[PDB]
RNA sequence: GUAGAAUAAUAGAUUUGAAAUAUUUAUUAUAUAGAUUUAAAGAGAUAAUCAUGGAGUAUAAUAAUUAAAUUU
């Protein structure tokens, strides 16, 4: 297998219910630093998948690795800069077949 | 147009399927092994912008008289 799914190599799941769903949000919403996606999904058996399916985190957390994000663009040089909308393109030609 | 029906966006609302070939889908650093790429100090070719040079070209008094052709 090439780089299969955890749950395709070992089938999906259907085993958490609303009551336990609604936490898993709770904690998202509350500390996305110490609930991270890989924490909620070791905890509750699940995948980093389905943590984002079901929750969402919070608009500051996202705003500030936007900016973390754009903090590491700008430090960048020309010729990274040059590869990386490179290697957009290729991935984009991939799909065309 | 003294006005309405008539495309896409941009967002919004209300619904919507999924545990979604995510032990890499999108993008993000380090380390190891290996494979590579990227010059313009100047130059060639071509074109253009400035020159240089004076080939080529026109004219050889351009006044006036005579003659043939014209607007009123
Ligand atoms: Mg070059
Ligand atoms: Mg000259």
């Amino acid at each position: 297998n090439v780089l299969v799914g955890k749950s395709t190599v070992n089938g999906k799941t259907y085993h958490l219910g609303p009551q336990e769903i609604d936490e898993i949000r709770k904690l998202r919403l509350d500390n996305p630093q110490k609930y991270t996606r890989k924490f909620l999904a070791a905890k509750y058996g699940i995948s980093p998948l389905f943590v984002s399916m079901v929750s969402k985190p919070s608009e500051q957390h996202v705003q500030i690795m936007e900016s973390r994000l754009q903090e590491i663009q700008s430090r960048w040089k020309e010729k990274r800069r040059i590869a990386r909308e490179d290697r957009k393109r290729r991935k984009l030609l991939w799909y065309q077949a």
